RNA sequence: CCGCGAGGGGAGCCCUAGCACAGGUGCUGCAUGGCCGUCGUCAGCUCGUGCCGUGAGGUGUUGGGUUAAGUCCCGCAACGAGCG
């Protein structure tokens, strides 16, 4: 799918808070508010979602991340809707360059999980019963969504780049693909494939996702 | 053990003369083992990987909350692990 001009959405952020690189992307200044082109954010999208496009056909894997406040549930809902991973709760510093030493906190999920459901549940002391229920817990928490990856991700979409930029930090010394729902506040310097935008509104993210993971799925084709 | 005997060599055991050596609570705990006192039953000491830093190092083990406790909670470039 391709989406209209829906401007009834994302048409400028942050005050005057912004980054001086930040300046191709936007229109002007409204009651002292940089208001983003969006004509221009049309043609930014027609690159962005030609990439994902590329990515879902090819049968890739993207990680949506995002750890602000109001995407934080729409995070959940569209990786869950796609066929994807995602980072609700809070970054972890290393879910890439660190992977290898986190997956094995996964496999602990995936051990304790089995001693919920064994006959080897109460039968042993409940001083560590509860002392493990707490760790699945704190673990069906962080690596929710974390789970789904098998091996290191084609892309990353992250949401508000400039709060995650540790997550890009990440992502941009091992080579991987940086998508972002940027604004104002970022520096498009470090985002492979941007899309300036409102963030902080849940009718922005709730319509840059759904379209994104839209696009995702008729990619696939189903 | 030997040819019947007489007696001859031999094992263990004994003394004598010489020898190797036995013995020494004789020095050195700054030459040592072991075992113990002690800070201290105090809550702390540290490692792998990741990340910071030219480096020495740092982070983690920190902060805010809590506990008898690095006991647990929230948070945080860290996630775990070991001795406790």
């Amino acid at each position: 799918v391709k989406e209209l001009l829906e401007a009834g959405v994302h048409f400028g952020h942050e005050r005057k808070r912004w980054n001086p690189k930040f300046a191709r992307y936007i229109y002007a200044e409204r009651n002292g508010i940089h208001i983003i082109d969006l004509q221009k954010t049309m043609e930014e999208l027609e690159r962005t979602f030609r990439f994902i496009e590329d990515l879902a056909m090819r049968g890739g894997t993207i990680l949506f991340v995002g750890t602000k406040k109001q995407a934080q549930d729409i995070v959940r809902m569209e990786a869950e809707r796609a066929g994807m991973p995602y980072v609700n709760q809070r970054w972890l510093g290393g879910m890439l360059t660190n992977f290898k030493t986190i997956s094995q906190r996964v496999h602990r999920l995936e051990e304790l999980e089995a001693l919920f459901a064994s006959p080897e549940i109460e039968e042993r002391p409940k001083k560590e019963q509860v002392r493990l229920k707490h760790e699945l817990e704190r673990l069906q928490k962080y690596l929710s969504g974390f789970r789904l990856l098998k091996r290191l991700p084609d892309a990353i979409f992250v949401v508000d780049p400039t709060k995650e930029a540790i997550a890009v930090r990440e992502a941009r010394k091992l080579f991987i693909p940086v998508i972002a729902l940027a604004d104002t506040d970022s520096d498009p310097d470090l985002v492979d494939y941007i899309i300036p935008g409102n963030d902080d509104a849940i009718r922005s993210i709730q319509l840059i996702l759904s379209r994104a993971v839209d696009l995702i799925i008729q990619a696939r084709g189903g």
